[PDB]
């Protein structure tokens, strides 16, 4: 399976790739849930990252219905993201009802041109999952990062397995609390695909009194990256 | 007084514009405090909004201690921000004593060139308030955010007043807490600038599940602009 990781900084994503990480969503604002990463950290991801990374694109935190305002943003963020060279990217789209905005989704794939687009989590917010997978194949969408529309992964792993079994629809990749400690729950099932945060809090350098910052713990992608060799050489 | 509004999207900026609003601090992510646009939104803006933007320059929430990563993102958005056009930007970093970070905040001022650089409420996070504006000033600083040190302008509203005293030194904008109902005050201790994030929480239009978008609230910037012209009128 392949080693997703997420990561909130340039410096983030580089522990990422220097301990095995095979991917790298790139965000900003873990408060929000993830952001748009700002075209300063876009471009020194680029100069610094050479594994694929893979930016999220949405504006703010919250619901995936964007007003045309939040929209113009998106689309001009989606081919800036092209432009820089990135491999792919992360997004998604939904109407007020929860199905995928076909219209825009659209929209967004022609702006993204070969990129390897991945519908983030906002699948876990729709309506529908076999109906909505064959609407993203429809698109092209790469692949689906889901937690089998649970609060978790693992709650969402029978799901999860669903979707995997569905013809014709994109690569799916689990995502939402995936550690180290029940990673193989994920191996066993048939992954192609595990997103993890590797998250860890970094206590601030801060005399004078700002809190803690999150970031990617170099050890737990290691850690994570040995379970899934050892599983790939047993199977 | 000069009425600044925190907008967290282009519409909002918009709006605010529309109603008064004399000036936009432009910030992505409300619930990290404000972080730097994406180029999609940046360019939204400048392509939408005629009155003064000034986008914030903050790549992630908590203290403004930065790594050299950090920075160096820092750095080119402060260079794409000039270079789009914007006629200013906000900012800040610390030491880890409480200081601002001089060596940094040269660069940053480089960076800069010509626009009109904003250092927000790291401001208030500060050991000394005097000699961090004398501070501010010889980096050349046009303005301060500030809440005068207290969990809202009002209760630091006397620091304020103290603060504008000190000559040489940059702009003081009360900000935190700033709404309606107490402007008047800030209007006659004699603030120059105010900043408020009038706004509010809408639920999300979502009518299937398996508080969600801060808004600016543009009937209260208006009536903000006429507390400050009513109090200049008459």
């Amino acid at each position: 399976a392949l080693l997703e990781i997420c990561c909130y900084s340039m410096e983030c994503a580089l522990t990422a790739q220097q301990n095995g990480a095979d991917r790298v969503e790139l965000c900003a604002a873990p408060k929000e849930g993830g952001l748009t990463p700002s075209l300063g950290v876009l471009k020194s991801v680029r100069q610094r990252v050479t594994i694929p990374v893979h930016p999220i694109i949405r504006p703010r935190g919250g619901d995936f219905c964007y007003s045309d305002g939040e929209f113009a943003a998106i689309l001009e963020d989606v081919r800036t993201v092209r432009e820089l060279g990135f491999p792919g990217l992360v997004t998604g789209v939904l109407d007020v009802d929860g199905n995928v905005d076909m219209p825009r989704m659209e929209k967004i794939m022609a702006a993204a041109g070969p990129l390897a687009v991945t519908f983030h989590r906002a699948f876990d917010m729709c309506a529908n999952p076999l109906y909505t997978l064959n609407n993203l194949a429809e698109l092209g969408i790469a692949r689906v990062l889901t937690s089998g529309q649970k609060s978790d992964a693992l709650q969402g792993l029978s799901k999860i397995m669903e979707l995997i079994a569905h013809r014709d629809a994109p690569i799916i990749m689990a995502g939402a609390g995936v550690r180290a400690e029940n990673l193989h729950h994920f191996l066993d099932a048939g992954v192609l695909e595990v997103h993890s945060s590797a998250g860890a809090w970094q206590a601030s350098p801060m005399r004078y009194r700002e809190y803690s910052r999150y970031i990617v713990d170099g050890a737990a992608v290691a850690e994570m990256k040995g379970i899934i060799e050892r599983h790939q050489a047993k199977l």
